[PDB]
């Protein structure tokens, strides 16, 4: 019955790979609390396993003032990778809130696919040598 | 006296900072042990870490029936690159023995320094990607 109780479902199906009865429990946590910023983020990395990538990104896209503290640019830019939408992955990833090594490989792919090797080269050279 | 107290004082060394002493060490193994095979590696271990690679080079080099068997391309190449024998690091690399991830990184440093970047960015792709 209390929200804590949904969480560990979540992490149930999370490791058990179930990421539709996970998203099932998350949106319960999200009739509780319709900005829960955890909830938020779980919801779009249940999305985006599920391949719901302009879903996902509808999340982001309308929760921006609730998500302020937590900019989720990585799962952005992944979901506008996914469908196609490569200069606006790009607009996202350099932009992007914070550096991680997962924000690096996908701005390298991005550059992969806009032909641009050089910076492509770079991309991947820092990410091998840290 | 004994040889299993110089191979203690090796580990000592060698884990712990110093390559030095431990060079001193290993030759000291090799007075008795001719063609310690392991004390050979040792050697050259030691000798790449001094920065002393026409050595470490000439110990591969002459120690080609004793040393067999045994993985030495990377050491090899290593030597040859940081001598600037980039021609030479690229052929021992391209018949090594056995592939290995520092083995394909050092691949990819080797072609950046030809200027053959195209290779080098399929070599940096491919170790990233795994």
């Amino acid at each position: 019955v209390s929200v804590p109780a949904l969480w560990s479902e979540v992490n149930r199906y999370g490791q058990n790979g179930d990421f539709t009865r996970a998203l099932k429990t998350v949106n319960k946590i999200l009739q509780i609390n319709k900005d829960d910023v955890t909830a938020l983020h779980c919801k779009v990395v249940c999305l985006i396993q599920n391949g719901s990538f302009k879903e996902a990104l509808n999340v982001i896209n309308t929760h921006t003032k609730v998500l302020a503290n937590n900019s989720l640019s990585f799962e952005k830019a992944y979901c506008e990778y996914r469908l196609n939408r490569i200069e606006n992955a790009l607009k996202t990833i350099e932009s992007a809130n914070q550096q991680t090594d997962k924000l690096k490989e996908l701005y390298g792919q991005v550059l992969y696919r806009l032909e641009r090797y050089d910076e492509c080269l770079a991309v991947y050279r820092d990410l091998v040598r840290n």
